[PDB]
Parts: C-alpha cells; sequence; structure tokens
C-alpha cells in the first residue's frame, strides 16, 4: 500500500481538491489500483446537517453517507466507489476514541490526543485505505490523502501530528507529501514569502514535503521555480505548477506535462507493484481516453446553453456536481456548454416592483436557453419562480429536466396548470393549514443507492431508452417528501407519466411528460452516478435533446 | 420418468406446414425410447417403427454410427435413396467395408482402454467447452492411437494469476490443483488479453517442471513471451498486441490483414534431431491451416535459437516463424498454425500425437512406428 | 470387540514384584471401558472403581484434562495427596480458576470451529509426525487464537524434486498436490542434505505465487538460497554445510560449536513497517530459543537487503541474522531461532500467529489487537 | 367477479394444476371468496368410466360426481365444494348444444362451433363461477380456470376460441392469463424455443398472456428470464417460475418470494373488491397457518413409513388423495411420512417362483412399515396380496386401514382366517361358480356425500374417538358391493364390530377390531374430504397410531 498525502498551503481555497483527484488519476494511468480519503478538520460527523451555504453541496455516497463535496471529485475522476468512512473528520475521530473510552477499550489508561488519538487516526486510515473501491475484488495498490483546512489551524494539529507518525509507522516509499501553496503575483511579479512560510510551518510539525505545487495565475518564472527549490528540499522539477485554467480536465495533462509522474514513480518506487497485462492495457486505454474528451474540449465550439434555475446561484460551488455531469454530458455530445445560473426567486412577479433590474435579466436569461435544469435543494425561496420556469418549458416546448425538489416542482406545476387545481402545493410549507391538494407528501430520509423499476408500458420513453430500456436503474436518492400517490393516478391519466417508482410502489422516481421533445424528472440526483467517459443518462437525455440529436443518441445506446 | 411426445408432434406438424415431409423422426432423449414412445410417434406421422431414429446421450460421440447401425438406419436409406442403384467398383466396396471395421477398432479401443491421461488445457472461457471443440476432437483421436483413455482438466487461465489469491482464494487453489495434477499440458489459442500472464504461467510451469507442453498459436507467443522473461531474463518483454500505446522496445510478438488457410512450413536445415519433426515423419515441409495477425519478432528469433528455445519451422520466405522445439525438455513444442483442423479419426493431429504420447510415455516407439 | 484385561494384570504384578503400589490404574483403549472393564480390574489391583481412569484415543490432546475431569481424578487426588493441607492465597485461588475456565473456552472454540485453514509443512521423513510435535502444537495454538480448525499436510520435500517424476511419478504429482492445495506454508528446520532442493522449491512456490510462508532455522536459510538463486540470479548459491569440499565463492550459509538456548534479538532500526515486528508489539528486542551451527552470509546480507528481503532483526554483536520479513508479500517471513518453544495454550507463538493468522486473512486485525 | 385462466405450455404433464390450486390459494389470502373449473378436452362426460390408468383416479364430489383428479386439487388447496358443473368437458359441451339444438331452443337457426358452442361454453363459465362454493352464502369475487390439454391441440380448439371470446364479453381487468411452460436445459443451458413457440400459439388464436410460468429444473438465470420478457409482452416480474422441489405446499410460497400477487393485485384490481373486517383477518390468519404448517415439513425429521398396497403402484398419480390424506395426517403429528409402494401382486406365493426378486423386495417393503393402508380400486388383480397384507397387520399387530375394497379384503381376510371359511370370497368375481360364503354382495353404484350412523354400543372405539364422539359422519361413498349383512352378526360377535351403517342398517360404513391398537376399515374413501389444516379422521388415525400417540390425539380431538 502506498499514501499520497495532498495538503495545507495558506489559505482554505487554493484548489487541492482537483490536484488530489488528478494525482490519482495520473497514477490509475499506470494501471494502479487507486483509492482516496478526504480529512475534514470540522466538528460536524457529516455534511448532511449543514447547510449549502458553506463548502457547497453535501455528496450523496452509495452507503447513504451525506459527505463532503471533495468526495464526489475522487469518485468521477477516479472511477471508484466510496464508503462513509473515506470522509474523516474531527467530529467522527472524538467520538470514535470518546465512545471508546467510555467503552473502556484503553484498559483504564489516561487516554491523551498523542499517542491514543493520532494512532486512531492511522488505524482509520490503515482499515480505509484496505477497503476494495473498484468494481473488481482487488485492494487498492495506491491510496491519496487529502489534508483538509491549513496546516497549522489549530483545527488541524492531530491530524498533523497523526501524519507526521505515519511516514514512519508506514515505510519511506511507502508514503510521500504534495504540498499546495500560493504564490501571489503584485506589480507583476511573482511573490514567494507565503510560499516559504507554509514550508517552515510544514518543517515545524515534522512533515516534509516530497513537491510543492503552486497555484498562480501565470506559469512560473525559473527564478520563481528556483527561489523556491533553494529555499524548500524540493528539486526544480518538484516545483509544480496548476495554472487558473477553466477546464480542470486539462490539469492531469498539465502535471503530465510538467513530468510529475515521473517523479512519483521513483519517490513511490512503483515499478516494484507488480501489474497483470490487462492492468498495462486497462491503464494506458484509460490515457488516450482522456486525451481524446480534452482534445473535443480545445477544438469543439458550437455552444449548446443549459438554464439552471435555482436559490443561490451566486455560490457556484453549491451545484458543483450539477456542472459536472452537465460538462460530462455536453462532452459525450462533442458540443461546448454555457450555464446561464437564474435566480430563481427574481422569476417571480414580486421582484418586477422591487428590483426591476434583476426581473428582467432573469427572464431574459430563461428565455435565452436550449434547455432548462431544476437542480434540487431544499427551502422555501424562490419555489413559484421555480415553478414558473418549469411552467415555460412546459408550454415552449424546450428541453426540461427536474431534479429532486425539480421534479416536485414539475408535478406541483403541472397540477396548477393542466390539472387546474390552482392551490395545490409543497406539504413542506402550508401545512400548517392543513390543505386537501398535498402535491408532495412525507414518506427521516430516504438515502444512498435503491432501485427503480420502470412501470410495465414505459417502453416508448425516451428517459428508458437513454437507461438503454433495461428494466431496472441504480442511482442515489436524498428525500424526505415524494408525489402523493393518490393524485399519480390524474398525472398517468392527462400524460405525466411516473415512467419509474420504488419496488413497493407508492413512491415515484422517474417522469416523463407524453407530449414534449424531453421533460422528464428524476427523485433521485443522477449528477452522483455521472463519470467522464460515461455520463449520468438523464443529463446525457437533456443536453442531447437541447443540440438536437436525441435520436441518434438513442440508437447509439442501443449497441 | 414417462417420455413426453407433444413437442415431437408439434414439430412434424410444422414440417407439413411447410411441405416438407421427413423420412426418419431421429428423437433426441435421456433414455431407450420406450416401444410404445416409437408407436405413439409413428402412428402420428408417416414415418414407420424402423423410421423412428433414437440418439441417447452417451459421452463418445464415436459411438453414435454404431447406435444408428444398430437401429438398421442403413437398411432405410439403401431403398429409400435407392442407393443399390449407383454403380460402385470392387477397389471402391473394399475401401468402404475397410473403413468399417477400422471404425469397429477404434470404438473398441475406447470401451477397454482404462489407463487414463490427464491433460490440462489453459484457456480463456473454459466453461464455454464448445469454444475448444477441435483441440477436445484432437486430443481425443491422439490418445485413441495411443490406446489410452483421456481426461482434459479445464483451466480456466485467468484463475492461475496471483491476484486471484485475493480476489477469490478458491477458484486460485482448484485451479492450480488441475494445473499441477496434468501429465501434460495444452496452450490452446484464441485472441483477448485476458489470462494471458495465467498462461504465461502454466509455460513457466511446464518448462520448469519438465511436463509435457504444445502451444497452439497464442499459445507458442505465450511461450515465447514466457522463455524471454525468466530464462533470457528481459522482464517486461510482452506481446505488441495490448501494451504498444507505450511502444515498448521489447516486442516478443509483432503484427506481419491475416494469415489464414493452408499454408507450407519449410522445417529449417539442422532440425533432424527434434521430436516434432520425428512425428511429422522427417519430411522437409508440412502443410497446416494458419490463423494469425501476430508473429514472433524475428530480430530476438536469433537469441532464443541461441539460448535453446530452437525454431524448427518457418514459412518459405523466412522470418515468420511456425513450429519450435525446445533442446532438454521430453516435449516442449510450440506452433503458430491450429494443429487441430488437420486431425482424422484414423490419422491425428501429429503435435497432439505428440503431446499425448510424451504424457504417457512411449514417445519414441510412436516415432519408431511413424518411422516404417 | 471385547475389551482384554491380562496385559494390564501383568503390568500391575509388575509393580508390586518392584514394591511400587500404584495409587490409580489408567487404561489407555480405543473405547470406553465397560463397567465390567473397570470391575475387572478394580477386584484384581488395590485401586478403587474410582481410581480406574480411563483416556480414550480422541484426536484432540486439549480434551484430555476435562476428560480426566469427568472422571473425577482430581477429587481423588485431593484426599490421596492431602491438598487441602496445603496453604494458598486468595490470588492463588482466583489465577487457579480463571486458568480453568480460559481452558474450557479453547476447547469449547475446538467443538464448533469448522473453517479450515489449510497449512503445507515441508520437510525430511514427514511419515514420523513425532519429528515436528512443537511445530503441530505451535501451529494448533496459533489456529485456536484465531478461533480456526487447522488442517497440517504433509509434504515429503523430496517428493516435490523433479527427479522425483522419473522415479515414482505418482509421489512427485501427489506431493505438488499438496503444496499448491495449501493457504500458508512452513519450512520447519531439520539439519541433513535430503530434499533441500525440494525446499527451495516451495520457498520460491510461496514467494512467487504471493503465499504465506514461515521459514524456521534451515527454513529461513533455504529461502535465503532460494531470493539468491532466483530473484538475485545468483545460479549455483548453496549452502555452506554440504558443497563446501569444492570451496565455493557463492556462500549463502556459513559456519559462526553451536548457538543454543534463549538468546536475545534486537531489531534492526527501520523495521518498524514489518507485520513480523507488529506481531512482537513493536517491543525492540526479542527472547526466543536458538539451535544452529550455521547462518546467513554476512557479506551478502546488504544485497538481500537492498533488493527487498529485509533481515528485520540480528544479534546483538550484528553479522548474524535471526528474522526476516520480504518486502511485497502478504507474510513471507523467516527465523534463525525455533519460535515453536516458546508456544504456550493460551499465548501461541508471534511467527505462527502471523502465518495462520495470514493464511486465513485478518492480519491487520490480529496486529490491530495486538497493540492493546 | 374476476377470472384468472391458467393454461397450455408445449406438453400435457407440466404441473398447471399445481399452480391453478396455489395461485388460487394465495388470492385467498388477500380475503377474497375464491372457486375454480376444471376445462378438459375430452369426450368422456365424466372422469367415472375410465379406468385409473390414464389421467389418475377419478375424484368423487359431494354430488356423486366421478370428476377429473384435478378438482381435488382445488378443493383441498382453496377448502371450496365443487359441483359436477366445475368440470367442463368436450363430451359435456357438445352434449349440450347438441341436445339443445333437438329441442330446438335455437329457433331452427344452423348450428355452429363459433358463435354457438363458444357462447355455449362462456355462458357455462359465467353460471359455474357464480355458484356459492365456500359454506357461506357468498359469491366468489374470483374463479381460477384451468384449461386442460395444450394450446393448438385440436381437441382445444373451441375453449381456446371460447377464451378468447371471454376476454372481452367479461371486461378486461376481470380476466388474466397465466401461461404454463418447458423450459428444458441441455449441457447446463437453460434452452427457451419451446416457449417462446408456445407463447406464438397464445398469440395465433388470440389470447394475450399476463404472465409467464415456467417450469424447469433450476432457477431461472437472469438472462434466461431476459430473454423470454424480451420476446413477450410480460415485463421480467411476470416471467414466474416452479422449481422440481418435492413439497407441493411451498410452490404458494415460492410463488410469493416471486411476488406474483403484487402483480395480480395491479392487473385485476383487486383493491376494488369490497372486503370486511373479517374477511381480511380470517385471509391473513390463513397465511399464517401455510408459513407453520411448510416450516414443520422444513424441521421435522422423524419419519413414519406407511406401507400402501394395491394395483398398479407404479403409477403414482393412481393414489393422488391417498398421498396428499397421508400427507396432511403426518403434517398434523408434526412428523416426516414415507410411503413404501407395495404392488400387491407381488405379495402372492406365485410370484415366488415367477420372479424371486420381486416377491422378496415386496414383502421386506411390507414387513418394514410401522403402519398399514390398503386403498380401494376395482379389479381381480392382486387381491390374494391385499388379503395376505389384512392377515399380516392383524396378526402382527401392526396398524391397518382399508378403504373402499380394502375394508371388504380385511373382511375377507377375518372371515378366511379368524373364522376360520377357507373359501370364503368377494361375490365380485366367483359368481359364475354361485358361491354360498359371500363376503361381498352387490347392493348401480352408491355415490357422492351421505350419513353414516354410529351403531349405538361403539363409544369404546378409536374411530369413532377421531371423529369426536359425535352420533354421525358425512364422508363420500364410490361402491357397488358390500359386506353380506347376514355374516355381519358373526363378525360381531367374532370381535370385528361394524361401528357404523347407512340410516336404513343392512350396509356397513366403518369397522374397528376389539384387540388390536388401530385396525380399521371404511367402505367410504375418507382422503375426499382431508384438508389442509383439518386431515381426514381415519388418516389421522392411522398416521398418528403407526407413531404412536393416538391417545394424546383422541385427548385433543376431545377439546
Ligand atoms: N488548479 C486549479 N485550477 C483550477 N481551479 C482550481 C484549481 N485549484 C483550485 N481550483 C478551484 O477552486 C475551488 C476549490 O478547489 P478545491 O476544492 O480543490 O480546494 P480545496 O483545497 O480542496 O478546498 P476545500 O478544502 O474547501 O475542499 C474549486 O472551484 C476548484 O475548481
Ligand atoms: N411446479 C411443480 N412442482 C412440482 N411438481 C409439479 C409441478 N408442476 C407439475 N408437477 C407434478 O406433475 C404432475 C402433473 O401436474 P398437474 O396435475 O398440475 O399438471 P396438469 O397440467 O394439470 O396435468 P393434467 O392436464 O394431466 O391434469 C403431478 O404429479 C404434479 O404434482
Ligand atoms: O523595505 C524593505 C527594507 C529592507 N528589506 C530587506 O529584507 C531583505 C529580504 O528580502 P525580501 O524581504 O524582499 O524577500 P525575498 O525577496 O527573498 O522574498 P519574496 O517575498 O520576494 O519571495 C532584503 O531585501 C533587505 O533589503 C526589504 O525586503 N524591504
Ligand atoms: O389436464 C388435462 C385435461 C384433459 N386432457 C385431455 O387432453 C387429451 C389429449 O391427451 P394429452 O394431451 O395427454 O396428449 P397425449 O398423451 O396424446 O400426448 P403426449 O404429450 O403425452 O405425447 C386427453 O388426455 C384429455 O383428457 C389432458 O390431456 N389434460
Ligand atoms: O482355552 C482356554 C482353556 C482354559 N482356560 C482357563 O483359564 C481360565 C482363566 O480365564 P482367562 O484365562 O480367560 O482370563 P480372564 O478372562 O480372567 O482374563 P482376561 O485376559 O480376559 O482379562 C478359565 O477361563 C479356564 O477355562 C482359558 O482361559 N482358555
Ligand atoms: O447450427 C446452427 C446454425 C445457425 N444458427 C442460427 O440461428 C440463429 C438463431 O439462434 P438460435 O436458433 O440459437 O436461437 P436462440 O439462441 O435465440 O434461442 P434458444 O432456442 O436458445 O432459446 C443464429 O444463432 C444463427 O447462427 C443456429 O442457431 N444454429
Ligand atoms: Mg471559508
Ligand atoms: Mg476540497
Ligand atoms: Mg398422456
Ligand atoms: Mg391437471
Amino acid at each position: 500500500m502506498k499514501y499520497v498525502v495532498v495538503s495545507g498551503g495558506v489559505i482554505s481555497g487554493i484548489g487541492k481538491g482537483v490536484l488530489a483527484s488528478s494525482t490519482g488519476m495520473l497514477l490509475k494511468t499506470l494501471g494502479l489500483k487507486v483509492t482516496s480519503i478526504k480529512i475534514d478538520p470540522y466538528m460536524n460527523i457529516d455534511a448532511g446537517t449543514m447547510s449549502p451555504l458553506e463548502h457547497g453541496e453535501c455528496f450523496v455516497l452509495d452507503d447513504g453517507g451525506e459527505t463532503d463535496l471533495d468526495l464526489g471529485n475522487y469518485e468521477r475522476y477516479l472511477g471508484i466507489t466510496l464508503s462513509r468512512d473515506h470522509n474523516i473528520t474531527t467530529g467522527k475521530i472524538y467520538s470514535h476514541v470518546i465512545s471508546r473510552e467510555r467503552r473502556g477499550d484503553y484498559l483504564g489508561k489516561t487516554v491523551q490526543i498523542v499517542p491514543h488519538l493520532t494512532n486512531a487516526i492511522q488505524d482509520w486510515i490503515q482499515r480505509v485505505s484496505k477497503i476494495p473501491v473498484d468494481d473488481t475484488g482487488l485492494e487498492p495498490d495506491v491510496c491519496i490523502i487529502e489534508l483538509g483546512g491549513t496546516v497549522g489551524d489549530i483545527e488541524s494539529a492531530p491530524f498533523v501530528e497523526a501524519l507526521r507518525q505515519f511516514q514512519f509507522e508506514v515505510g519511506r516509499e511507502n508514503f510521500a507529501l504534495i504540498h499546495v501553496s500560493l504564490v501571489p503575483v503584485i506589480h507583476g511579479e511573482q511573490k514567494t514569502k507565503p510560499t516559504q512560510a507554509a514550508i517552515k510551518d510544514l518543517r515545524s510539525l515534522g512533515l516534509i514535503p516530497d513537491m510543492i505545487a503552486c497555484r498562480c495565475s501565470e506559469e512560473l518564472n525559473r527564478s520563481t521555480i528556483d527561489k523556491i527549490a533553494m529555499f524548500c528540499h524540493v528539486g526544480p522539477e518538484q516545483v509544480v505548477n496548476v495554472h487558473d485554467v477553466n477546464s480542470t480536465y486539462h490539469v492531469p495533462l498539465l502535471l503530465l506535462k510538467q513530468h510529475m509522474i515521473d517523479y512519483l514513480h521513483s519517490r513511490l518506487k512503483l515499478g516494484e507493484v507488480p501489474l497483470t497485462l490487462e492492468d498495462k492495457e486497462r491503464g494506458s486505454q484509460l490515457l488516450t481516453n482522456w486525451e481524446n474528451m480534452t482534445k473535443n474540449l480545445d477544438d469543439s465550439d458550437d455552444v449548446v446553453k443549459i438554464a439552471l434555475v435555482g436559490k443561490y446561484t451566486n455560490l457556484k460551488d453549491s451545484y458543483l456536481s450539477v456542472t459536472k455531469s452537465l460538462e460530462h454530458a455536453s462532452m459525450k455530445c462533442r458540443r461546448q456548454l454555457e450555464i446561464l445560473w437564474v435566480e430563481a426567486s427574481n422569476l417571480e412577479p414580486e421582484t418586477q416592483e422591487v428590483d426591476k433590474n434583476k426581473f428582467h435579466d432573469s427572464w431574459n436569461k430563461l428565455s435565452s436557453a436550449d434547455g432548462i435544469l431544476v437542480p434540487g435543494g431544499f427551502g422555501t425561496r424562490g419555489i413559484e419562480g421555480m415553478i414558473l420556469a418549469a411552467k415555460w418549458a412546459r408550454e415552449s416546448g424546450v428541453p426540461f429536466l427536474g431534479v429532486c425538489l425539480g421534479l416536485q416542482v414539475a408535478a406541483i406545476e403541472f397540477a396548477r396548470n393542466v390539472i387546474g387545481r390552482p392551490n395545490s402545493s409543497s406539504t413542506e410549507f402550508l401545512d400548517e393549514t392543513l390543505l386537501a391538494p398535498e402535491d408532495q407528501v412525507v414518506i427521516t430520509m430516504r438515502l444512498g443507492l435503491r432501485p427503480t423499476i420502470f412501470q410495465p408500458n414505459s417502453e416508448w420513453s425516451n428517459i428508458r431508452k437513454l437507461y438503454g430500456e433495461v428494466n431496472e436503474v441504480h442511482e442515489r436518492h436524498r428525500h424526505r417528501y415524494e408525489i402523493n400517490p393518490k393524485i399519480v393516478n390524474d398525472m398517468e391519466s392527462r400524460g405525466f407519466i411516473f415512467v419509474g417508482k420504488d419496488e413497493t410502489g407508492q413512491r415515484c422516481e422517474i417522469f416523463e411528460l407524453k407530449g414534449h421533445p424531453y421533460y422528464v424528472g428524476t427523485q433521485y440526483h443522477p449528477e452522483y452516478t455521472s463519470k467522464v467517459l460515461e455520463p449520468s443518462r438523464p443529463f446525457w437525455g437533456l443536453v442531447a435533446a437541447a443540440s438536437g440529436t436525441l435520436g441518434e443518441v438513442i440508437k447509439d445506446i442501443n449497441l
């Protein structure tokens, strides 16, 4: 087992998550089996309790774990499945040793942060890195650890102490440290004192960096490389840079151009790892596929515009799996994507009195779009604006996908306007008044990977053809509210077909509307099962439908 | 336990619906037909009682001709096709009846030979036993010529690989039990990258433990890769078929869009010593069926021929290797052609008659016989 | 089927003839004694019916204490030796009764554990199963600590050697079946030149197939010779014990007139990573019993330690290697000492608890436990 | 009224009768009132004329109808009473329309197979399914129709044509089709072309299957399900399998595990049928009782052996109600049953010359048994062998039950050997010689449900205690011969007490012998009144007596 810590810097926004995911995928090009662990200094047990306004969305695993967003970067670059154990936190590990001290496994000893908590962290990392995470039976060859927060924040102290010990409690040449660090530019001169201070803060904790990975708005000067490589122990080829490029898929090839594998191939002795003839082929094949999708982003120009309608769209981190799911679906179509970020509340007619500027801009953006997405996220702000987007998309025949809350919004819209029930509404917020036209109801969560069964007549639907006309689908759920199953037959008779349901019925999971080119919704989040070469099927439907060629996509999928 | 007839009554109607009228009905069943099962079909269909044939689920497919002859099936076609009106010469009737006596003998030998030779067949998808039917029949012809019963041990080549010992430790130990058990080893061909290190491990085991080995098509290239990795000590030498995205210099295979059908192999001039050239009667040339796009790198051939892995035969042009035999092993051989396809019941495929004699012992007496 | 008593009546007379008078008669028989068999002995001898003990031919020798306790044998000696007159403290009675409950548990675990781990033991004269009794008992203690049943597969090391495939082909195939079958491998020690290439072949197989290996005394030197012959590629490197009439330069063993009894091993400074040093609780030193005249050539040690065969522990003086673990294998270990002799029923020998956990899986959970 | 046709396949031996009975009982677990109809393509009016060597025994209804054996499967799984009208045949319905055309109800029209015979079949099914068949007053909610023979046999043509019309002459969602079909396995691969051809033969007649029920020696592969569900209109959950398990009582729970109710609950809209609070309780209670008796067959091991002595025992279908009556009686005792099939003729001393092997085996089997049954069935073969079994059972004190001919055989045995009348015999076959020691006499049949009155002194008998010490019993008769009532007082004085008789006397119906643990006979067939939870009392006596605990059984029955 090899370990690669990706760590620290001078700021919390530095973009470690891209570099960790990219470093792991580059190791996967050698054919190595790879896994990864995110460490969070926060005291929350999970990202589930904490609101999307901080650290972006929670990400859902097959376990039903509501983990930190960074686990999604690993799953979509590395192709692996992660467990709720792969997101370590301060909350998890203090809860673990405190529950263990009350149970008494420490034999009446005094329990202390060193050695007992730092040995508990090292036991967690040793257990969790040996969980098999590919579909194959094998234990991973390499583990990427991403150390969240910044080095020398008091929040991090047990993890920087544990990782010092770990560099010896596992062999050297089985452990290596990448430090990620800020190189700000002032008056056009590339200033280095922030990264020199961060390299000292690592040495103060006994962590010694094997590569320094600069984050900068420029190519590093050869003087900027030398002034760091002379201050730190790293050689000139071990001062990595990652530029402020928009395409995060280019980062693996920007690291490969900087010869970063050729250092880790020595520094971790990756030639001593045994590999089969299948492994080297499936490794090199994966690199050629990534050269092709990045070539397609360099030379595809013909924009498809998708409008994304939701709360707090200024927090673009709040929708990162949607963004990445749309980008995978646009690459599969060989088309460039624009996302138009529509703050759903500004669509509402009250905005035309309160701030007439925001009203006209938000309705410009929505009218402009070749297809529409309503992305999910609980909370009562802007839902009539999201209902207005679903209405516009139904009436103007514009491709629509509704994910989680977006499906319920389309059901409420179709009830208010096509069934003509003018006060039909979500149970989430009006039930203090005990309303009879319930569109949502409660059914304390439904979470993680679940089976959807396609209902027997559904063979016609564009969405069931996108799932290869298979009878069942596996996707990740997260909801407490679902469509009222008393009203379902009214919608299924008026043409809004609930194409798929849970095994028990009375719990709707996919709809497609008869008489529209692509108007679809899902109760699950299709984003989380997206992979770079195999996009999320409902999103491959939406981004093909917006472009045209949805028939040719379905004809392809029938091979 | 009751022999149900409605499926065959429906199939006889489906023939009449197309205007095809059956002259014999040939039942396939797990039993002898009851005389009631014959009558209930012969009363429904136009066929007489002697025109309801049965063929039983016997293992020996060579017994079927004599099970049809016991059911008097020739004596119907001799009338129904008027085969007495066909003119035949005195040579024809002799070479006809002689052929029947030879078939009575080989079937008698399968009834009364008991002393098993075990051959391990190492390959992809061995659960699909139809995937290797000419290998199976070539081994059975070679075992009958030796007057010995055959077991084939079906080794899924991937399960030999050390990753299996982590993934499913049961399949690892069983596949290595089967390979260790065998009196001789065959690597059968078939393109595709699954299990090739497992096939390399079988070639290694057979070279080192001195156990008879035959490599057919991919099996020859696997033995060349094995001998390169382990006896020449080139640790990353490999097939061009799958690593060439990385442009590797130690090419064991190369491309040379197919080479197909019957072709001449010429034995290279020094090759008179080899058990394989003695099995081909010490004739200078051999005719066998090819099927490949990849062949041994002819730049590396002199290294193998100096280290003792002699490419005993090549194409007329050279630079295209077709038979090897290794100096210093009782029978370690490979072919680029498929020797299976030229096997016949009375005249088995020579490389396979070599393998199944070598496993049994008596390879010298086989070669002494062939010299007559 | 009748339980004959005249041999024991004659043995009871032979005791009286020397003036020795038996207080209990302990029968050894293939059955429960009949109550007539007890009475016919208790009437001939001075012993009462409860002083005619039996011990049955059960396989589990750990059941014998509870079979004697069921026959109330303590309740006789508690009178006949007046053991109530011996003074005992309150700690003594607790540590006494605690020990009985621990033995009830390990015997309960042998009654209800079913999930076999197979260890192959490779050596000279394995038909003499008494020749390896501390190995056998050390493996049984290590399997009980894992809550798993043990099979030992007794592989006569010489039969693995390729000369056996000519001399007696039956013994060749059976010995290689047994070795291929096993979840882990032990090379047990014992001087003498018979079968050592067969033991080298078992060490090779275990290294290459990634199968757990423990080499004890000669078994460590065999693994060093194997790693030298095949991974360093020194084809004639060998034991000084038997070739030194030819004065060979590639010495793997050398003489260093014995080293005997309990000695200290010091773990070398970098060794914290090793499964074997974790099994010894990450303590800096180990106390174990030595018996050898030959040891690893300390001139060649840095070559092995650079190629990944780490001599994890040495004598206080250095130049005398005592534990190795190989980088890049789940559990490939050897010891110069005999770890068997320090095994105890509740506290198994650490290298053997490593081997029998490694074969089963759960070696991490064993090491996590030992860290408490 | 709902209809469920169970139909067809590729072969006549396929086991529709178990699947029809099991499907009906599963519908009864919902609390629905259920009924069923067997259709036979044969030209016999009844199974009474036709010999037991074909289609097994005739089954007797309360009407005295000698119906097809399959009606017994329905009565014993569903708990219902069937009338002679519930077995439809070609003979019945052509006799009906031909007698109706000669009477002239068709008003001088030309009468044709379509529409007149197919409308007569549809009128029969509509009349007969509305006959009340539970003990309660209600008309059935659901009817199971079992279509006998195979589809596209010319024998079946009027019934496959009638059932096409019936799918419309009754509403869809009030009719559904189960097709039962053969999935043979060759070289371990599950071949599907026979069932694809049978699904085409249904479509050729316009019958469209709602479920395909495979009969196979294996679990279906998921590929075997998909390759059928892709060829036919049925969804993956509508490809049912029934495995070659020995316990036919497990089939209801194997269908329930395959979620077959959850399809029919939609496809027949069984939630629209009104049900009372008693109905749902007595429905769910019935399911728990069936879970218990099947659990008892999984975990009862302590075998009771019963020897069954009769003609043609190689035809095990000839004794199916005996077999099922013994299995109900062994389950009530919580004991596993072996039946030992003794061909009665092989017991006879002539066999020891003719084939000495068959002699020794048949006497081994009879000597081995914990109890003995002589099962009935007319015909002169083997009767001295059956007399020898009755002798052995009387003399060795081994439990004996004689049913119909088996009672007369025990009377002949007791006369030949205990009264010592060496030539006393059946009137059935010697009366060409006009013998005075008549044991049987003729008394043209006595058929159907009749009253037995217990004779006044009979309170002591194990058999009258098994009938709860009630004064009268209701059971199904079928005989032309009975005990000579002139000789009855000789037997009643020598200890062979005729415990019960017909209301008129001179017609004996139950005997029990004084001075044996359980030696009993019946003139009626007790098999036909057996039910899964309430076994036939004479058989519950026999199988308790063989096991021991006959006193505790009688003590229980006194509650
Ligand atoms: N080299 C980079 N190139 C482009 N964008 C980057 C880069 N580094 C960081 N970012 C961007 O900055 C944001 C944060 O990056 P990332 O998630 O990798 O940082 P992080 O250290 O893991 O932050 P956090 O601790 O909150 O998870 C993301 O929008 C990411 O795409
Ligand atoms: N699924 C099954 N499991 C076990 N036994 C079965 C099954 N299907 C059929 N059989 C057995 O095969 C025989 C015939 O079955 P069944 O009576 O149900 O078939 P059928 O189609 O009604 O035949 P028939 O038309 O003659 O009445 C019986 O012995 C029955 O127990
Ligand atoms: O204003 C002043 C006065 C004095 N100094 C003095 O401090 C010294 C250290 O030099 P700097 O502090 O400029 O550091 P640096 O250029 O090495 O590092 P970067 O942060 O640019 O990467 C010398 O340059 C000396 O003149 C200043 O740096 N600034
Ligand atoms: O369940 C029933 C009811 C009725 N029938 C009726 O159909 C008839 C045709 O008889 P079969 O259908 O049994 O056909 P078969 O025996 O001739 O053919 P195999 O498939 O066994 O070769 C008669 O036997 C009649 O009773 C059944 O076959 N099965
Ligand atoms: O063949 C003979 C003849 C005579 N005897 C005679 O010797 C006597 C002593 O009897 P046993 O010699 O049989 O001795 P035992 O049964 O007491 O002892 P076990 O060895 O069975 O424990 C008597 O039995 C008497 O008949 C034999 O024992 N065997
Ligand atoms: O011997 C031959 C030659 C040709 N074919 C050809 O017929 C085709 C149809 O395929 P099959 O006839 O094998 O049918 P199937 O596998 O779909 O159905 P099952 O009966 O196994 O359920 C193709 O497989 C084609 O090669 C055969 O099937 N058999
Ligand atoms: Mg912040
Ligand atoms: Mg991050
Ligand atoms: Mg029949
Ligand atoms: Mg039936």
